[PDB]
C-alpha cells in the first residue's frame, strides 16, 4: 500500500541523494568543473551509490550529460560495467539509459570502453505490466529497436549483439516490436533486424517461438497488430500470375490454419479477450479462409445441429405437456382454501396404452442430456458462446427431473419446468449466424449479461420502497376486494408487475381506497415511466454508426468462433481441410488457398 | 424602469450636447480650424462639461482625434487631469479612453503632459456586471492589459504604474486577465506583467489574493479558464527526469489540495455552478489527484456507507412490515360501507414475545435519523448531490412517525409510509459512482428536477379537461357497474391512470355506455399517445454525441464532488493526504504527487 507510492517515494528519495551527494549532484547538472574538483583533488567516493543503487555515471546518463559522463569514465573506467542494484532497476547499466535517450555519440563512445551488449534489465519497472507505461524488454538491443533509433540498432550488432537472445518472457527482439504503439515505423525496424539472421531456411528468428508458444507472426494476430500482420504476410504468400487487373495470389496457410493443435492462429483469435484481434479475421488471407469455411461445411452442419436440437427439445416438451396423472387425490384442498393444486405423482407407472411413447420420449430426452454432458465436460467465462452455458445446465435439470422422478416429490414441477425455458431459449443461439437475426441475438447477449445486472440493481430499488408502502397501505385494508398486497411477498410481486404496467393497477370503485394509496400510486407511476424512458434513452448511445458495425463485427466474429469450434470437434471423414496441398505439385509441402482479386 | 433605457437615453442625451455645444461638436469631428476659432478669439468655455460630465478632451479621445486633442491640451493643459463626473463614468479620465483605443501616439503624448497612472474608473458602466459587455477593471494599467496592447502596458509602467494595485473588487491586473475572452493572447500578456514584480520569493503578485480570497492561479480554476490554468501550472511543477519517451513530472499540489479550509481548488470546483470549471478536474495535474482519490479510500468508504445505508433501511422496513396490531376493533365499518380499514393502533405495547426485536429495531431506526440530522445541520440548492436532500427529510419523517407514535393517530400510516420510499430511492444515489449506472442516475437527476416539472404542467392540463368531462359523462350513469368517475377526486385519479394506459379503460358490454363516453374517450386516447410520443421525441436532442459525454462528465464530476466531501468529513486516522511531503528530502515543504507520462 502501495506499489505506485513506493516508486513515487523512491523517485523523490533518489533526488534526495542527488541533492545530498555532491558527486551525484554535479553529475546531474553536468558540472565538469565540479567533478574534477571532487575526483582528482581530493579523491572522494567515486563509486558512490545513490538511493536507487545508481552510480554517478547512471545519473550522468539519465540527463544527456556527455561531458559529465566522459569525466566519470576517464577518471574511473570501471563504472561502465556497474549495473543498478535497486530492485526497481535490477540489471540496468549505463548503456541502457544512453540507448533509450538515443545518445549516439555516447553509445558509440560506450562501446569503445567495452560495454556489455547482453546485460538483462530484470528490474521490476522493466517488466511487462500495465503499471509500466512501456515495455522495451531486457536486452539493450531490444531497447534500441523500440526507440526506433536505427543508428543504434546496427551499432549494437557491430559489437556482438545477439538477435536470438530472449528475455524472461521468452520474447525475441521481434516479439517485442509487435507490442509497440508506432506500428508503421516498427515495420522498417522489423526488417532491419531480420537482415542479421543466419540466412538459412532452418532455425530462423521469425520461427523462434515465444515462451508461451507463439511465433512473431502468430503473436501479431493475437495482439491485433494489423500493420505487422499484413507485413509478416509478405514473407508467406506467392503471386501466381498477373492478368491485367486480376492477380491470383497463393497464401501460405501454414500457421494460419489448424492443426495445431492450439498452435493455430484462428483458434487464438476466437478465444482471446482482445477487442483488437477481432479485426484480424477481416484480413485478405484470412477473410477468404473463414468465408469458405462457412458457406460450405460450416453453415449446413450448424443448421443440422439446430435442426437436431429443435427436434430434440420439441420431444422433451412432448413429455412435459403429457406429464403423468393424477389429481390431488388428497383432502389437502381443505387446509388453506387458496390451494388449487391437483398434484400429479407416480407411480402409477407404467402399464402403457399410449404411455409407452412417453417412456421412449423420456429415454430420448435423458440420453441427449448425458451426450451434451459428455461433450461439454472440458478439462469457461468467454464471449463466443454465452448461450451454451445454459445447455449444460439444461442437461443438469433433466437429470434432476430424473432424480425428481423415481422419488415422486411434490416439487416435481419446479425442475421439470426449468428445463422448458432453458432448452428453447437456447435455440435462438442458432439464430447466431443464420441471417440478420444473428446480430440481434448479439444485442440480447450484450444486454442480458451487462446492462441488465447493473440496471436491475437500480430497478431493484424503488420497487421495494413502494412495495413496502403499498403493503402498509393495504395491510389495513381488507384483501378480499382488491388485495394486490395481502402479504409481503406478493406485495413485492404485485408492485413489480405494476412497474411494467401489466396489471390494471388496484382499481376498485365499489369500495373506497385509503387516502394514502391514491397519493402513493400516482408518484410510483410517474417515476416508473421516467425510470423506464431513461432506460430506453440509455439504449441510444449504443446505436451510433459504429455500434451497428461493432455488433455486426461481433456477429461474424462469433460465427467464425462457431466455425472453428465445429471443425475441432467433428471428425475428419467430413469437412476437408480448406485449401489445396502441395505434394506433386511439390510446391509445399503445406496447404494453400488460391485467391484472386481485382485492383480498380 | 429601466437601467438600460437610462444609458440608452444618456448616450442620446450626450450626442445632443455634442451637437448643441459647438466646442464638443468640433472636438468630435476633429475640426482643428474650428477649435482655434473658439478658444483663442474669442475665448469661450474651454472647460465645457457635456451631458456625461465629459470635457472636450474626453470627446476628442472617444473618436481617435489626436489633432483635435493636441489643440485642447496646448490651449488648456488642465483638461488632462479632469475626470468624467457623471455616475455612468465616475472616475474615467482622457487616458483611459486613449488606452482603450490603443492610441499609442496619444498615450505617449498624454504621459508627457503628466497624466495619472492610478486613476480609478468607478463608474457604473465599468463594474463587473452581466449588462456590461466587458470588464477591464478600474486602473488604466488593467485597461492596457485587457486590450492586448503590449506597447501601452510597458509604457504605463514606465511612468510609475503599480501592478500591485487592486480595484473595488480586490482584483489585481492578473485577476482581470483571467476573466477575458482572448485566452491564448492573455498568456503572453500575463507574462509581460509578471516581469515587473519585486522578484523576491515572498510578497509576489501571483500570491496577492482576491478580496474574495482567491489567488490568480485559484481564480483560473473556478472560472474554468483552461488555457490560463495550464499556463499557471508551469510555475509550479518540477520535472524529475526524462527517460526517452517517459517523463516523470512532480506537481506542486499546494493550492490544489485541501486544506484549506475552503481555500482549496478542488472544493471550489465541486461547489460552483460554472459549467466550464467542470473541465478543470480533467487536467493532468488534477485528474491524477482525484483518480487516485477514488480508486483507494474513496470508492470503498462510499460503498461502506452504502452497505451501512442498505442495512439501515432494510431494518427500518422490517419494523414497518411488522407494524403493530390490531384490527379495526370498532363498528366504524358500518358507516360508509366502502371502508375496509382495519386500523392498527397502540398500545397494546409492549409485553414482548418476539416484539422486543421490533423495539430495538425502532431504536436503531431513530438513532440513525438524528445521526443523519446531526451531520446534516450545516450552518443548499446545489447539483453535486440532489438525492440527499431526501435523506434529511427521511429523518424528518422518522421523527414524525415517532411523534405519530406515542399519540396513536388514525393517520399513523401516512408518515410511516413516506419514509419507505424516500429511504430506498435514496440508495440509488449510491449508484452514482459504482459503475455505469452512475450516469444513468444522472439522467434521472436531470429529468426529475427539470424536464418533469415543466412537462407536468403540460400534462397537468388535458387530464382535468377530460377528467371533468368523464365526471359529467358518468355523473349521470350509475357508478355501481363501471364507475371509474363516481366522485370528482377519483374522476381525476382514474383519468390520470388512463393517461398512462394502466387501467383497461371503462369497458362494460352488459350495459350501454352513454353516447358521449364512446366519443370523448376516443379523442383522449389519440391525444394521450401523441402527447406521449412527443415526450419521447423530446428526450432525443439530449442524446446527441455530446450529451453522452456531458452526463459522463457530470457523472465523474459528482463522483469527484462526493470524493472531496467525504475527505472533509471523515477523520484523519484514515484517508492519508494524497501525495508525498517534502521534509528531508527537503524539497518542499509541501505535498507532491509524482506522475509519469509517455509522449507518443
Ligand atoms: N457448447 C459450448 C459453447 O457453445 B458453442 C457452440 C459450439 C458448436 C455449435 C454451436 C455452438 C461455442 C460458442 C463459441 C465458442 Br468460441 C465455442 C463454442
Ligand atoms: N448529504 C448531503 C448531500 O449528500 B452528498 C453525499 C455525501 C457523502 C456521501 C454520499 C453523498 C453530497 C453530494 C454532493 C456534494 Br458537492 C456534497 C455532498
Ligand atoms: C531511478 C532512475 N535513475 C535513472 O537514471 N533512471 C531511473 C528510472 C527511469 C524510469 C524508468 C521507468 C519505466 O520504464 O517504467
Ligand atoms: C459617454 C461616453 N463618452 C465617451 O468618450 N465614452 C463614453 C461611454 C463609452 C462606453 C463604455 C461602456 C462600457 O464599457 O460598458
Amino acid at each position: 500500500e502501495s506499489w505506485a507510492q513506493s516508486r513515487d517515494e523512491q523517485n523523490l528519495l533518489q533526488q534526495k541523494r542527488i541533492w545530498e551527494s555532491p558527486l551525484l549532484l554535479a553529475a546531474k547538472e553536468n558540472n565538469v568543473q565540479a567533478l574534477y574538483k571532487l575526483l582528482k583533488f581530493e579523491g572522494c567516493e567515486v563509486h558512490q551509490k545513490g538511493a536507487m543503487g545508481e552510480t554517478a555515471l547512471h545519473i550522468a546518463a539519465l540527463y544527456d550529460n556527455n561531458e559529465a559522463a566522459q569525466v566519470l569514465m576517464e577518471a574511473a573506467p570501471e563504472l561502465v560495467f556497474e549495473p543498478m542494484t535497486s530492485e526497481l532497476y535490477e540489471g540496468q547499466t549505463a548503456l541502457h539509459i544512453a540507448v533509450i535517450n538515443q545518445n549516439v555519440n555516447l553509445v558509440r563512445a560506450l562501446l569503445a570502453r567495452g560495454a556489455s551488449v547482453s546485460a538483462r534489465a530484470t528490474g521490476s519497472v522493466f517488466h511487462y505490466r500495465p503499471h509500466n507505461l512501456i515495455y522495451y524488454g531486457e536486452h539493450p538491443l531490444s531497447f534500441a529497436a523500440c526507440v526506433g533509433s536505427e543508428e543504434i540498432v546496427r551499432l549494437l550488432i557491430e559489437h556482438g549483439a545477439d538477435i536470438r537472445a530472449q528475455d524472461s518472457l521468452g520474447n525475441t527482439v521481434l516479439h517485442i516490436l509487435i507490442l509497440q504503439p508506432n506500428k508503421t515505423f516498427a515495420c522498417q525496424m522489423y526488417n532491419l533486424l531480420l537482415s542479421y539472421d543466419g540466412g538459412d531456411h532452418l532455425k530462423s528468428l521469425e520461427l523462434v517461438p515465444n515462451n508461451q508458444g507463439l511465433t512473431p507472426f502468430k503473436l501479431a494476430g493475437v495482439e491485433g497488430n494489423i500493420v505487422m500482420f499484413q507485413h509478416l504476410m509478405q514473407k508467406r504468400k506467392h503471386i501466381q500470375w498477373t492478368y491485367g487487373p486480376l492477380t491470383s495470389t497463393l497464401y501460405d496457410l501454414t500457421e494460419i490454419d489448424s492443426s495445431g493443435d492450439d498452435q493455430s492462429l484462428l483458434e487464438l483469435i476466437v478465444t482471446t479477450k482482445k477487442r483488437e484481434a477481432r479485426q484480424i479475421l477481416d484480413q485478405t488471407p484470412v477473410k477468404e479462409l473463414v468465408s469458405l469455411k462457412w458457406k460450405r461445411y460450416g453453415r449446413p452442419y450448424f443448421c443440422v445441429l439446430g435442426a437436431i436440437y429443435v427436434l430434440y427439445i420439441i420431444c422433451f416438451t412432448m413429455c412435459c405437456v403429457y406429464r403423468p396423472l393424477k389429481p390431488r387425490i388428497t383432502n389437502r384442498t381443505n387446509p388453506r382454501d387458496n390451494t388449487l393444486l391437483q398434484q400429479k405423482l407416480l407411480q402409477e407407472a407404467y402399464v402403457t396404452p399410449k404411455d409407452d411413447l412417453r417412456l421412449v420420449g423420456e429415454l430420448v430426452s435423458i440420453v441427449g442430456a448425458v451426450i451434451i454432458l459428455l461433450v461439454e465436460i472440458p478439462d469457461q467465462t468467454i464471449l463466443g458462446g454465452p448461450f451454451h452455458v445454459i445447455i449444460v445446465t439444461y442437461a443438469f435439470m433433466v437429470l434432476v427431473t430424473m432424480v425428481m422422478r423415481l422419488t415422486n416429490s411434490d416439487g416435481e414441477v419446479v425442475p421439470m419446468s426449468f428445463a422448458l425455458v432453458l432448452g428453447w431459449c437456447n435455440v435462438m443461439a442458432f439464430a447466431r449466424g443464420f441471417q440478420m437475426l444473428g446480430p440481434f441475438t448479439i444485442m440480447i447477449q450484450k444486454m442480458i449479461f451487462g446492462d441488465l445486472m447493473r440496471f436491475c440493481w437500480l430497478m431493484a430499488v424503488v420497487i421495494l420502497g413502494f412495495a413496502s408502502a403499498f403493503y402498509i397501505i393495504f395491510q389495513t385494508e381488507d384483501p378480499d376486494e382488491l388485495g394486490h398486497f395481502y402479504d409481503y411477498p406478493m406485495a413485492l410481486f404485485s408492485t413489480f408487475e405494476l412497474f411494467l404496467t401489466i396489471i390494471d393497477g388496484p382499481a376498485n370503485y365499489d369500495v373506497d381506497l385509503p387516502f394514502m394509496y391514491s397519493i402513493t400510486y400516482a408518484a410510483f407511476a410517474i417515476i416508473a415511466t421516467l425510470l423506464m424512458l431513461n432506460l430506453l434513452i440509455a439504449m441510444m448511445g449504443d446505436t451510433h454508426w459504429r455500434v451497428a458495425h461493432e455488433r455486426d463485427e461481433l456477429w461474424r466474429a462469433q460465427v467464425v468462433a462457431t466455425t472453428v469450434m465445429l471443425e475441432r470437434k467433428l471428425p475428419r471423414c467430413l469437412w476437408p481441410r480448406s485449401g489445396i496441398c502441395g505434394r506433386e505439385y511439390g510446391l509445399g509441402d503445406r496447404w494453400f488457398l488460391r485467391v484472386e482479386d481485382r485492383q480498380d
